[PDB]
């Protein structure tokens, strides 16, 4: 079988096949994560008057957020119930190409939406001191795309071409550590003149964005992360791979979205 | 046929089949089911004002519970119907593995919503006396967590080994003792200076609670409930689970729900 | 071929086959029949402001009942669509097991939402007299599901077993009369120190309730109507069916509905 | 191959089958119709505020008659290309049986919701003068379904006898001139004591009406009109036919609502 | 294998097939694109109330267009993945007809709803000088649709007929000089009298008009950019075609919308 730039799912798919255990749980998983997302959606916009109207817009983007990751979702987990299919003579499922390779490259456009509305979200809520709006609001926008873009080319190589993987997402980092920077200065400037219990709130905040931020990159070496011909290269870490999806998007857009609203109740 | 840590729905269906009335009728209750919760989902946004500002996040989570349970059992309902396929030669519904084996692990990773907020969702109508909010949240969340996790992993082996089924199922049942602990305290510390009538309420909801939340470990145990080769190892067990947990579906969830908004409008 | 305990529809389609007309016919009356629901929906939510608060419930309800109603329609639209394929050296449409049996069951389980709130909301708008509101509810709730319940068992034996599909009609029946002579005690309370005009509108409830109701046992028995061997055991019953079955959803869904924010308008 | 009583889209594509164009824009143009009546959906209900409480009922049936059209084309877009399917041998899409026959009846009784509601929505716009409104609701929604039936009937034979597509069809266009008749009678004294700008706005509704309407028997009459065997006998009279639908359903529904809406604007 | 006028898509989906890259970019670039959609209807519908009343007519047309091109994009996302299927044997993705043949016009007639309504929208927000707004808004409507029904005939005969291609968009092309010689007008007549502001906003959609409307003729000749036999007359045309498109799908219907959203926001 010639499977070309495909992602590492189909190998796995294509070879061992995935046990029960493994196969459902993929699916039940993205469920999970589309449940979450439309019913954040439903949350942020019942409460959206439980805020001043100069912070309302960060429940609105909140909401646009929940729209894009819920559809993509959903795709997404009907995606792989079509890839894969039940071989009853081995009691495994098995790729099946009619229903198309498995990608996570559909996530990765999608982050085109969700990684500016929630970097623009925060600008909405905290009062930035020494920086000025326009100047972030273009920095986070600019590498967020870059960091996507080249994201996206690098993990059609994570079987095919293992350096070209490694250079494409090592060139990603870089702009993610740009944004990392960033956002530490907007937190900074955010907790400037602010109560203690607002600043208690951002320091949360600070500490969700850094690790839900980071299991997606996590997500992009989950194959290679025991090694090579290690635990994780197998029906394990494809499973790895969309629990820390699932985490990172509840924890990354909803519970983002939940601190968000607190810190702006408190400054209402 | 090897079908390896399947649900026993599979086993059935792929040696004896179901019967019209067996698959008609599992069809027949997750369609109610889905039906009861997107109807439930109106119901909660339509009646938010009918309470003081304090007590609308109750019918906010209300709400956020019955997109989850329409999600679920609406896919649920399509994958009942996609296992199973007709066989005329015998007049039966025989396992077809191109519709994939049917699990119930959908539902349990989808109480990772439920359970939380439905647990969450008293303590927005309540008044603790003695005991601190986010100390009991605390512990519904993590019993929750646990309990749904262990169980999501019994569930696998109920068919393939019955001693791991049974003892994950055992854990799973202690978190669930300490959630019907901490409820306890709750609903008494609840009952403390409200009016007679809103006791009678929080009376009424801790039976619900506790029988409704009970029938779930029951649906967990149905096949075995009859013993080894007993009456519920059978398509009448089939029956019997989804039955169970359609009922405790609408109970746990839109039942209590309702019950919660009266007491929220007593004590408006 | 073997159906078992299946529908007449099936044993029409398994043997005759279904015409063009009577294939169309049924699918174009059970999209109507959705199509209504929903727009139902939309109509009841728009008028809830049209009555005083203490009527707005009836609005909610009626609301609840259409999605309950489109939801159940939408599916057996699919269902007809899919059990019936067409012959081309015939030209006549036959049972395709591919696509499962059609069953009217699917309907009788949503009469579980559809009959306690159609009774329930009569009782948000008149006022009783000597008759105590939870007890009216409650025979009204008991009944109903118990005549839904014994009546879906009786549906499974149409063709199998002529003799139970009478018995379970009959005992069925039994709870119908008692909930027909509770609705007359309910209405002529209800007209008690109202308004001639509102007791107009009561009276006309009161038709529409009695009629659109006996659809329901006349669909029932359809296929039998003519006798044995008659007129209506054919795709002509078939069609006759769901016929009825459209006509009396939208009369006692949709039209009651109206006519009780007639009467609520009337006594704002 | 026996086809029996379809309609004339089916002949065509069993005989010649479709080329890209003419099956393409079909779908298309099925396609834009359920598209705009979602959008209509969206901006009937956007603007109810726009008029004084006595006449929003009317943007409440624009609203109610758009998603029964939604509904309808949606799917009748998915019966479309359902129905035909692509020969690569000879390059033309041609009758698949597996996907039934292509019907048009599909509208004819969504037809029940339209009609009587687009004639019943002016009379809370214009006020009567020497009709009453019960008698006036009463004859349009009798002569509406009246011309349903009789049309829907007829289609079913727009092939197998053309005799009884003529009949019916004469018999449907009686029904048709009576509500023409009653609509005039409407629209004239509906001018009576109303400003000259609303006098120009039902003059302009009264052509719309007339055009739009007649559009629907020329749809009927579609394959005919160019003779035995003429030019619209064919693939290109397919495509005319939806054509006109899609054209008539918005003039009919969305342009009169929009007209409709500015009337009441201006008797505000 | 006899295409005879189908897109260019589908002749080289039937001889080179698509790469996993290809093919998964442009399912990933449709679906991105029905996202943003689905997210800016939500978007304008939760700030209609940000702007005086007079203005708030531009965010239902913004949301009128969101829906049109949701359902659209959805539609052509599916209509993607149904048309080409991977063949495992060599690694790349080819023309499956069972799916039907892929064809962009299904865009071109949903641009009669877009095109209009996205011209229309910035006369409710400008105010024209020696403009009539009846005169504007029929040229608008007039040229949009001369422009888009000549363009959606040459779009067919991309490949078998490259003259008539060639002239039924040199047609196009001079309905769209049009159109942009009258936007200009009414940009000029719309900056006269504002504040500087506002001014230069009006700068801005100027230039994002003129831009993003230049995209779709460029999406038109995308294959032939290159020449004959050029670098784009390939999956690399393919994938650069529907880019483009999404391109000029976000900066037209939703930067366009919020751009005159803040227009509004500033004159309010
Ligand atoms: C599809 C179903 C929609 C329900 C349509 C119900 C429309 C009935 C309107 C009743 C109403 O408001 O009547 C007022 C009266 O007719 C003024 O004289
Ligand atoms: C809800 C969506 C979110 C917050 C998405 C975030 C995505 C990233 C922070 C992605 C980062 C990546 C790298 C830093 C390297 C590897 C490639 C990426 C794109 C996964
Ligand atoms: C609406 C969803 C609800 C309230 C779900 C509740 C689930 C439980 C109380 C599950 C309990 C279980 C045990 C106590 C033992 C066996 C395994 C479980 C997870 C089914
Ligand atoms: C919209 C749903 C409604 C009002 C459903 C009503 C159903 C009945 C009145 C059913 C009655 C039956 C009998 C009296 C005998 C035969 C069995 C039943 C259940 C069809
Ligand atoms: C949006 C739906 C509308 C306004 C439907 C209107 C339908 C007609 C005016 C149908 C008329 C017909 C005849 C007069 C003769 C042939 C049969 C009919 C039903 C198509
Ligand atoms: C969101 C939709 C928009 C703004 C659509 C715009 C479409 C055009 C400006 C199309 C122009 C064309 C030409 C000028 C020549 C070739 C054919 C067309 C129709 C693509
Ligand atoms: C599996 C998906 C489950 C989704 C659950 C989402 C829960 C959202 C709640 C977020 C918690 C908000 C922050 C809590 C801080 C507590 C400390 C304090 O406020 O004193
Ligand atoms: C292809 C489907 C496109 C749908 C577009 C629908 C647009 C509907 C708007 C029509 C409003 C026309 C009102 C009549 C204007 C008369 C002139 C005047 O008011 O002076
Ligand atoms: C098949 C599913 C049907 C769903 C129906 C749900 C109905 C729930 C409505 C109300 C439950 C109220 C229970 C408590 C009643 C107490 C009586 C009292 O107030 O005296
Ligand atoms: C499951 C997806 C939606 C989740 C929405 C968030 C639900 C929890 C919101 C909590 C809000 C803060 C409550 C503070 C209580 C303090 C007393
Ligand atoms: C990754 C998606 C980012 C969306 C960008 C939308 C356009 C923003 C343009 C900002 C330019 C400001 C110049 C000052
Ligand atoms: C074995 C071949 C390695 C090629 C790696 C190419 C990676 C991308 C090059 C830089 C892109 C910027
Ligand atoms: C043979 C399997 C692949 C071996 C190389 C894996 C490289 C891992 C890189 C991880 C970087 C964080
Ligand atoms: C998402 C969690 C993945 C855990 C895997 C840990 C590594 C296992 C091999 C050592
Ligand atoms: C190999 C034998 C054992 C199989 C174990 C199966 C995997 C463990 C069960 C799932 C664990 C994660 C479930 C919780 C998901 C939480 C997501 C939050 C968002
Ligand atoms: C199936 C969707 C959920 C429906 C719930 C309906 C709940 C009952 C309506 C509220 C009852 C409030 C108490 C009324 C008592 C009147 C004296
Ligand atoms: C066959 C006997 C042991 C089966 C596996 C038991 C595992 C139980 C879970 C441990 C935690
Ligand atoms: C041996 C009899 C067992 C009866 C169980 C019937 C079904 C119980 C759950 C409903
Ligand atoms: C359909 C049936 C719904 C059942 C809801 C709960 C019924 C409560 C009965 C009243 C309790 C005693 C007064
Ligand atoms: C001949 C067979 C007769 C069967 C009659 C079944 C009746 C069931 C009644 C249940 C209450
Ligand atoms: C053919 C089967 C024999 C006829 C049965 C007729 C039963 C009629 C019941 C009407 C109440
Ligand atoms: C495409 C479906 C939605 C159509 C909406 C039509 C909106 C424009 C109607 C005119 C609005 C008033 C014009 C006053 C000048
Ligand atoms: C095509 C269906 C039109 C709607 C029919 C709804 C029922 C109409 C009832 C009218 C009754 C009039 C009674 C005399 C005044
Ligand atoms: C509420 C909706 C009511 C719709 C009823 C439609 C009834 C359709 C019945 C079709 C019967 C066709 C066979 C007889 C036709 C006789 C005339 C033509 C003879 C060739
Ligand atoms: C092929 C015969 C056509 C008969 C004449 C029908 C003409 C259209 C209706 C007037
Ligand atoms: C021979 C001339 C046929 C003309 C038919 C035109 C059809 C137009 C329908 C919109
Ligand atoms: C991405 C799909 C959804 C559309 C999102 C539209 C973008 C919303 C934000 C636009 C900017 C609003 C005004 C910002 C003013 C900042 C002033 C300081
Ligand atoms: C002076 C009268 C002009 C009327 C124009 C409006 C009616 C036509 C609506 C068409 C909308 C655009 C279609 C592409
Ligand atoms: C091979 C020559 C074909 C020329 C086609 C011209 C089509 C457009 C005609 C004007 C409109
Ligand atoms: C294969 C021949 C290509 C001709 C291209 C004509 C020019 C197109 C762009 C201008
Ligand atoms: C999205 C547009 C891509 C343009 C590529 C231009 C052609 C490059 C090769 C010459
Ligand atoms: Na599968
Ligand atoms: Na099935
Ligand atoms: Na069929
Ligand atoms: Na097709
Ligand atoms: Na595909």
């Amino acid at each position: 079988q010639e499977l070309g730039n495909a992602n590492f799912e189909n190998f796995i798919g294509a070879t061992e096949g995935f046990s029960e255990i493994a196969y459902q749980f993929t699916s039940h998983i993205l469920t999970l994560g589309y449940a979450v997302m439309l019913a954040g959606l439903l949350y942020f916009i019942l409460t959206i008057k439980n805020v001043d109207k100069k912070f309302q817009m960060s429940n609105i983007l909140s909401a646009v957020v929940m729209v894009s990751a819920f559809l993509l979702l959903y795709a997404q987990a009907q995606n792989w119930t079509s890839s894969f299919t039940f071989n009853e003579e081995v009691g495994r499922y098995f790729l099946d190409p009619s229903g198309d390779l498995f990608n996570n490259g559909y996530r990765y456009l999608n982050w085109l939406i969700d990684v500016p509305m929630l970097l623009f979200q925060i600008l909405f809520v905290v009062s930035l001191t020494t920086s000025k709006f326009s100047s972030v609001r273009n920095q986070f926008w600019f590498s967020g795309a870059m960091m996507i873009i080249t994201g996206y080319i690098g993990q059609f190589y994570e079987v095919s071409n293992l350096t070209a993987f490694l250079v494409w997402g090592a060139i990603s980092s870089a702009f993610f550590f740009h944004i990392l920077w960033v956002m530490k200065k907007v937190i900074n400037e955010g907790k400037e003149g602010i109560s203690p219990a607002g600043q208690k709130i951002l320091s949360n905040i600070w500490i969700l964005f850094l690790i839900s931020w980071t299991l997606y990159p996590g997500a992009y070496l989950m194959p290679y992360l025991t090694g090579v011909d290690g635990f994780l290269y197998s029906e394990d870490g494809v499973m790895a791979r969309q629990l820390v999806y699932t985490i990172a998007d509840v924890s990354s857009k909803v519970i983002y979205g939940v601190l968000l609203g607190n810190l702006a109740i408190t400054l209402s």
